[PDB]
DNA sequence: AGGGCCCCTTCCCAAC
DNA sequence: GTTGGGAAGGGGCCCT
DNA sequence: ATAGGGCCCCTTCCCAAC
DNA sequence: TGTTGGGAAGGGGCCCTA
């Protein structure tokens, strides 16, 4: 469930999950592309990128026919249309669509 | 419990004692004044760090020259004048730096 | 218990 | 100054 | 044999000085 | 302009004491 990096020390969670991590240490990269030969440390990765060679993005929008590699980036979109901003600084009292915004805001200062 | 989850933002806290350390991140809860200056702090150890600037405490001196420094990278940096040494250094580049966030931002930057 | 698979985060940087 | 796509990496969840 | 406080180490971060 | 660097913020290991 939980186990320590013999490399890094980081403490990584999830059974099975910490050789994945290793590799980010070694740069093995088992996965291979079967078109462009690219190799990927990781199988997601890898599925992602073969959509990157049709140009796939499943997720569509309802509202505006956006198209989307990810179902997450598609759920960001829709606050487009319902215009809610869901991360907001307690400081300042700002908000953002996206929590890397949020993030930013933060790490900053003179707010 | 050396190892625990934070009840906040559910990350994995070390050390047994350490979360509500962490936790104060959180709350923005700042437990310990100087009483000279009344500056608070979230951490004990920040607040005896703080304390050297009203003691003039230089508690890091150089094995060498016999400098005193208030600070362990004013001590690592002023090593280097008696070394010449430039410890970190890029593999992709073999360009060099001195400190090790130089090398971090520069593996992270465009270019190589 | 470990493999897929996905969700989620920040970081970078460009479009706007 | 705000938005967002791509990427790296971590963790939850399902299934066999 | 153990848990918590003190203490000091390390890192990346912003951003200003050089 | 690029490079250097001071200090903040935060996480983790070691030691001492109960
Ligand atoms: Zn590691
Ligand atoms: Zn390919
Ligand atoms: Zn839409
Ligand atoms: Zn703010
Ligand atoms: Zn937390
Ligand atoms: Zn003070
Ligand atoms: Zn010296
Ligand atoms: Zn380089």
């Amino acid at each position: 469930h939980m186990q320590k990096c013999p490399i890094c020390e980081k403490v990584i969670q999830g059974a099975g999950k910490l050789p994945r991590h290793i590799r980010t240490h070694t740069g093995e990269k088992p996965y291979e592309c079967n078109i462009c030969k690219v190799r990927f440390t990781r199988q997601d990765k890898l599925k992602v990128h073969m959509r990157k060679h049709t140009g796939e993005k499943p997720y569509l929008c309802q509202q505006c026919g956006a198209a989307f590699a990810h179902n997450y980036d598609l759920k960001n979109h829709m606050r487009v249309h319902t215009g809610l901003r869901p991360y907001q600084c307690d400081s300042c009292c700002k908000t953002f669509v996206r929590s890397d915004h949020l993030h930013r805001h933060l790490k900053k200062d003179g707010c």
